[PDB]
């Protein structure tokens, strides 16, 4: 066999043959040993580790795979691992890579294909034959309030009526033998669908949760794709195939083929439990901040033979929570931004910003043709990108114009840094839903939940007007053809590296 | 030999040593071609170029060396051209350079010794003699208003009274055969001691052009010290000697005794001239963007033997205008903070921010003991700071904790992204002198020479109170030291670089 995007096991055959894999079958302890590995392979952009041997496991039940959706060292195949989810070349850059998960957007959807069978289904555990406390679950930060199972598997709920299901990623760590808990928080799908539940009272929600999924399948589940609309369906059109599920042995909803282990139960509309803290996206753990997350009940485990369960070691740069998170997010806003009438080319999260911020090209043409200013551009991105859940995890935008590559966080910072006038050329919003997890946010000196983002205008004036007037003072813009070519071509000769 | 930091020749033979020089010995054009090489080198940390056979260099007048404050490309001796400016070791940390530039601020001046000559006096061209037109002048931009011969020289102006001695880098460039035209702005020195000649109105300012000075002057050039304090007393505690210096031919000034090239005439306390524009700091040019500047008059010129001009070919990251305006500026902050009362350990300007924000670091013990609050604290620093000279070119203030490296731009980014809310965190300053240089105050939406400056606080609420309440999701901070240890030891057995 199956394709790498169709198929997990596929993948980390791929990672192997592209040397992008290290294989450690040595005794490794899931009790922090095998997140640091991981952690310190996502610090210095190092190979994916594959823990064949993890302290713990017993028949079957598992190995591990860190940092599937890092970044690689050399910067002409950076975003492999990206490119490895979605049947692209090695070296596709990011603006491929987010056209590629945008492309479903105007297509039809094709929906899965049901078969009766998969690797999946190889083993089972009733609810007499397993516990989740005796699992190899790793404790992934030191001051983590539990051990944390889901950092990069698939949430399957449905809709009460049928029409929807949705696929996503969101944490969760191990209650008891039988139990999880984690973030179930508006505005996400997973919360919507369980609002509806909620609301109808009458039970609990069907769930399933499946760990190694087709690599398509968890680049979208990462996505802010439409309220509505079924990953599954839009991962095949994306792929161009429809994706074969088969059904859960105790509910009616239906996992990939090829997942590598499936939990199936219920989100409880009624119970909570203990949650975090955890070692979040932006850098940070609070130790000791505990709050009540939703409970899922666990009925039933099927796995693969020689399971293997992917782990995201988030926190300070780079890993999945800065290169999918973010980078997926910006790709919805730009199509959003387009639907809204805004002439905006291209959207990146740098990840200098630690992927709080979103820089927005503008086809400057086009802004110019809108005959209008700074403050009136402002307000209406703001409020197109601040009241959508595609904006949630986003605190600034920055405008800049067409000079500036956004997926070059180095431009993006000289842009907002010498084009931006603080106060001045920005639009404070107050009166929008905030994203809690980055600190001063839920640690901060505000409301948590509502506020604190920016609209920063680093186009200059007359990019509204008559069109750029200057020059960049750098080697490209300052000097002729010729002469470039003539130092470039002497480089060398003179005595330069 | 004479020691580097006290003599130009001496510092060019300390960069051939260091396998940090680059002489070209082959024809290089003035127009454009000696710039373009020095951006280049400049844009990629590479070697200084020497430029030994200058197209239009004649008796004598002139090589030119670029870069002569850049950066190099390795970690270990990033700032090492910096460290050869003072009699640092080459490995010397930008704490250690900024506290070398520091360390005169209460010491005694040693003042300078007159001696009747030195290398500056070998060669003389008098007023009949010299042409400015005909000397090998670069073209540093493409676009650039003139032939900017003063990027790197040291212009030295006194008060009427004789009290107090000037040294600073102002740009100039040549409006005719024996004048040229520069920037002489408010609050620079320069500035300052012009207008006092202009309110006696009985002659123009004494004035001389020192170009391949000690290298320790040149430094010093470029900081902020304090009105009233004459540098070569400043450089003199700094280093410990006493620096030697030659009268001038023309009028009463003293330079340097090895200056390479000097220039002596009057500053105008009348006349202007076209001035600009200029290729700058912040990484642009405005073509066509003349205004009238200061003019100067040249009446004779001196040189060395084999005349050697330094050049910065400034503008995008990295060169003189970053490493030095911005460092010395921050350093001089620190001080100013710490005279203040102010807990302030650390200052720097991230090369990310185009050297316009300046980190400060806070010693969070003694802001616990303030009892105070982000809105006062914030108020009290740009009060202080943006009130001074030595914040005119600073127009973001960020505010961090002890965890923070303010010499490590990502751990800059990644505090001010996390840690400041936006607007509610911050403290605009609107009636503070701006930096009409940045392209967003003198090419921007609001007035050129006032506000646009912030303090943006990333201390964190309970650094204010009760210490701080995180730890960082990150290698270091997440796992215990004997696990860390285990894994870097077992690191490249495992498999990993
Ligand atoms: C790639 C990744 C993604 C998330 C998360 C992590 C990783 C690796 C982990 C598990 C490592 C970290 C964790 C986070 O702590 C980060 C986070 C991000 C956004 C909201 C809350 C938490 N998390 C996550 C997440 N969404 C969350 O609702 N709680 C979550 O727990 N997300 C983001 C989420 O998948 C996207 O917002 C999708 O658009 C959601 O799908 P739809 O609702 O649009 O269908
Ligand atoms: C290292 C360097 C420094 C400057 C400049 C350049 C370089 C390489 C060049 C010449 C390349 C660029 C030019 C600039 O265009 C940048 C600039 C910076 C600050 C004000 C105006 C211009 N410039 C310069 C500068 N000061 C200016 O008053 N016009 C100047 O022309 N400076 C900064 C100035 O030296 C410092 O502010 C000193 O504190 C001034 O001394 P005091 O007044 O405190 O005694
Ligand atoms: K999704
Ligand atoms: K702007
Ligand atoms: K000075
Ligand atoms: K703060
Ligand atoms: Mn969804
Ligand atoms: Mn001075």
């Amino acid at each position: 066999a199956q394709p790498a995007h169709l198929c997990f096991r596929s993948f980390v055959e791929a990672l192997k043959v592209d040397n992008d894999l290290v294989e450690i079958n040595t005794p490794i302890d899931p009790n922090l040993e095998a997140a640091a590995i991981t952690r310190r392979v996502c610090e210095t952009n190092d190979k994916a580790p594959l823990f064949n041997n993890l302290i713990g496991m017993k028949n079957g039940l598992f190995r591990i795979l860190g940092a599937p959706g890092s970044l690689r060292k050399s910067s002409a195949d950076r975003y492999g691992r990206l490119a490895r989810h979605l049947a692209l070349p090695p070296t596709a850059s990011m603006r491929e890579i987010l056209d590629k998960m945008l492309s479903a957007s105007d297509m039809p959807p094709i929906p899965p294909t049901i078969v009766p069978t998969g690797p999946c289904k190889e083993n089972s555990l009733d609810d007499s034959e397993f516990d989740l406390t005796e699992l190899p679950v790793p404790l992934i930060h030191k001051s983590d309030g539990g051990k944390y199972i889901q950092t990069y598997g698939m949430h399957i709920v449905q809709s009460p009526d049928g029409t929807w299901t949705n696929w996503s990623i969101a944490r969760a760590m191990v209650h008891d033998k039988n139990h999880l808990t984690g973030l179930v928080i508006p505005p996400q799908h997973i919360w919507q669908i369980h609002q509806m539940w909620k609301k109808e009272g009458r039970s609990d929600v069907p769930w399933a949760l499946a760990f190694g999924v087709p690599p398509a399948a968890i680049m979208a589940s990462s996505m802010p794709i439409p309220d509505g609309v079924t990953e599954a369906g839009y991962v095949g059109a994306m792929t161009g195939s429809s994706l074969e599920l088969v059904k859960c042995d105790t509910n009616d909803l239906y996992v990939p083929a090829t997942s590598e282990i499936v939990l199936e139960g219920t989100l409880s509309i009624s119970e909570t439990g203990p949650e975090g803290p955890f070692g979040e996206m932006h850098g940070y753990i609070f130790p000791g901040d505990t709050h009540l997350g939703a409970k899922y009940k666990v009925n039933r485990i099927t796995y693969r033979n020689n399971a293997i369960m992917p782990m995201s070691s988030c926190g300070r740069l780079t890993d999945e929570t800065h290169t999918m998170i973010g980078s997926l997010a910006a790709a919805e806003i730009r199509k959003l931004c387009q639907q809204n009438d805004l002439p905006i080319t291209d959207a990146f999260a740098p990840f200098e910003s630690q992927v709080t911020w979103v820089a927005l090209r503008v086809d400057t043409e086009k802004l110019r043709a809108m005959k209008t200013t700074s403050e009136g551009f402002r307000k209406r991105v703001g409020d197109v990108v601040f009241n959508h859940k595609a904006g949630y995890t986003i605190h600034r935008l920055v405008l800049v114009g067409d000079d500036i590559d956004v997926y070059e966080g180095k431009d993006v910072l000289w842009a907002f840094s010498t084009r931006c006038r603080p106060g001045m050329d920005e639009t404070l919003f107050e009166d929008v839903r905030g994203f809690p997890l980055i600190p001063y946010m839920g640690h901060g000196n505000g409301p948590a939940h509502r506020g604190g983002k920016v609209v920063s205008d680093a186009l200059m004036p007359t990019e509204y007007t008559t069109g750029r007037n200057w020059e960049a003072a750098d080697f490209n813009q300052s000097y002729p053809e010729d002469l470039k070519q003539k130092v470039l071509d002497n480089w060398t000769k003179m005595g330069f590296s």
